[PDB]
C-alpha cells in the first residue's frame, strides 16, 4: 500500500499502483490506462490465490506460463505485482497485459468476415498454437471467448477460465491420453463458425453435442471408436443410430474450396490423422500469409518444479519470488 490505492469493483477490493487509472470491469478482470506505460492495459486479479493448494498451483502455473511463452499471437505479461510488502501479507496477485480490444465473438456478431479476413485470423491462431504446442502445452479450452482480436485483426490466444461446442470428442469421451491435436479440433469449430457466422455444433447437452458431431463427421469404426474413448464412454456412441459421413462442400456452400479442404483435415474423429498446427500453416489457404521463417517455435516448458508435492507456504514463497523477479 506504498503508492497503491483501494477501490471496490465486482464488489471486491482492488489494490493497485496509482499508475493504473480508470478500472472498468470487463468480467475479476478490469480495463485501465497505464500512466507510466502510456497505453491501455487489462488487469486480472486472481481469486483468493493461496486459499487452497490447487489455487496456489494454478496461481503459480499461470504466472510461470505467461512469462515463458512470448509470441505475437499469444497473451504476454506487461507487468505483475502485489499489494504486499512481505510474505506474511502476501495474499493477492494481479496480472497485467495490453488491451487487445474484443474477443472473437464480437467480430462475428457485428461483421460477417470475408475469406481474406478469415485466412488471416486462423493463420494467427495456428501460428500462435504452433508456438504453444512446441512448448509442450495444451489449451484444452480453445474457443471464441478465449481469443482476443485487435481492430487491425491482430490475434492473441489466452485462457480466461459453452465449451463443449468447440471441444474435441476424446475429451468428452474421457480418453485420458489425448494429445495436442484436441485444440486443432477446436480451431476447426471456430473457423467453421467464422465462415457460416454461427456455431458448428451448438449441442444443448452432452448427448446432443455428440449427435451433432456424429452427423457431420459421421459414425466412427469400432477400431477408431476404441482409441478415442474409455470402456464406459463407448456405450454413449453405440446407443446412437448409424449415421453416414457428410461432405463438407454441401455444408459450407459457396466457401473457398481450400477452406473446406482444411476443415476436413481438422474435424476428424481420429486424433492421429488430424492436421498439425505446423502442417496446417503450410496449407494453400494460408499461401497469402505463410512464412516458414516467421513462424517460430517456443522453448521447452520445464514442469520439474510443478511436478513435485509441496505445501501452500512453498507455493506461496515460490510465487512471491516469481512475482518480484519479473
Ligand atoms: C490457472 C491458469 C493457468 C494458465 C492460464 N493461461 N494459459 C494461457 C495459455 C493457454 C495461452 C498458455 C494463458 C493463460 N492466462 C491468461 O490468458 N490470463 C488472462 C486471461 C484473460 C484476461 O483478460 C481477458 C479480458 N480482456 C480481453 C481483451 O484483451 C484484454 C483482456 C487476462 C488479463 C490480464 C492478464 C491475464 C489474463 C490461465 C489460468
Amino acid at each position: 500500500r506504498a503508492g497503491f490505492y483501494r477501490q471496490e469493483l465486482n464488489k471486491t477490493v482492488w489494490e493497485v499502483p496509482q499508475r493504473l487509472q480508470g478500472l472498468r470491469p470487463v468480467g475479476s478482470v478490469c480495463s485501465a490506462y497505464d500512466a507510466r506505460l502510456r497505453q491501455k492495459v487489462a488487469v486480472k486479479k486472481l481469486s483468493r490465490p493461496f486459499q487452497s493448494l490447487i489455487h496456489a498451483r494454478r496461481t503459480y502455473r499461470e504466472l510461470r506460463l505467461l512469462k515463458h511463452l512470448k509470441h505475437e499471437n499469444v497473451i504476454g505479461l506487461l507487468d505483475v505485482f502485489t499489494p504486499a510488502t512481505s510474505i506474511e501479507d502476501f495474499s493477492e496477485v494481479y496480472l497485467v497485459t495490453t488491451l487487445m480490444g474484443a474477443d472473437l465473438n464480437n467480430i462475428v456478431k457485428c461483421q460477417a468476415l470475408s475469406d481474406e479476413h478469415v485466412q488471416f485470423l486462423v493463420y494467427q491462431l495456428l501460428r500462435g498454437l504452433k508456438y504453444i504446442h512446441s512448448a509442450g502445452i495444451i489449451h484444452r479450452d480453445l474457443k471464441p471467448s478465449n481469443v482476443a482480436v485487435n481492430e487491425d485483426c491482430e490475434l492473441r490466444i489466452l485462457d480466461f477460465g459453452a465449451t463443449r461446442w468447440y471441444r474435441a470428442p476424446e475429451i468428452m469421451l474421457n480418453w485420458m491420453h489425448y494429445n495436442q491435436t484436441v485444440d486443432i479440433w477446436s480451431v476447426g469449430c471456430i473457423m467453421a463458425e467464422l465462415l457460416q457466422g454461427k456455431a458448428l455444433f451448438p449441442g444443448s447437452d452432452y448427448i446432443d453435442q455428440l449427435k451433432r458431431i456424429m452427423e457431420v463427421v459421421g459414425t466412427p469404426s469400432p477400431e477408431v471408436l476404441a482409441k478415442i474413448s474409455s470402456e464406459h464412454a463407448r456405450t454413449y456412441i453405440q446407443s446412437l443410430p448409424p449415421m453416414p459421413q457428410k461432405d463438407l462442400s454441401s455444408i459450407f456452400r459457396g466457401a473457398n474450396p481450400l477452406a473446406i479442404d482444411l476443415l476436413g483435415r481438422m474435424l476428424v474423429l481420429d486424433s492421429d490423422q488430424r492436421v498439425s498446427a505446423a502442417e496446417a500453416l503450410a496449407h494453400a489457404y494460408f499461401s497469402q500469409y505463410h512464412d516458414p521463417e516467421d513462424e517460430p517455435e517456443a522453448e521447452p516448458y520445464d514442469e520439474s518444479v510443478e511436478a513435485k508435492e509441496r505445501t501452500l507456504e512453498e507455493w506461496k514463497e515460490l510465487t512471491y519470488q516469481e512475482v518480484l523477479s519479473f
